[PDB]
């Protein structure tokens, strides 16, 4: 059984990781099937900010993420949505 992330809108195969946001934190998320265990992780907030539409940047494990507002989602909040 698969995992499912709805802020990435795909499932994930048996002890798959990904990355999850809060407004202020990072959690990190393997998939045991069909639940998910995950680990919340401190996050630094990132110099350069290229999420849009007041996307929260988190940066952790060098990569980083933007945790975008309600009506906004994709890599960098570039998508309108449920707004
Ligand atoms: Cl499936
Ligand atoms: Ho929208
Ligand atoms: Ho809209």
């Amino acid at each position: 059984e698969k995992c499912f992330e709805p802020q990435l809108l795909r499932f994930f195969h048996k002890n798959e990781i990904w990355y999850r946001t809060e407004q202020a934190a990072v959690a990190r998320c393997q998939c045991k099937g069909p639940d998910a265990h995950c680990q919340r992780l401190a996050s630094q907030a990132c110099r350069t900010n290229p999420c849009l539409h007041g996307g929260r940047c988190l940066e952790v494990e060098g990569h980083r993420l933007c945790h975008c507002p309600v009506g906004y989602t994709g890599p960098f909040c570039d998508v309108d949505t449920a707004a």
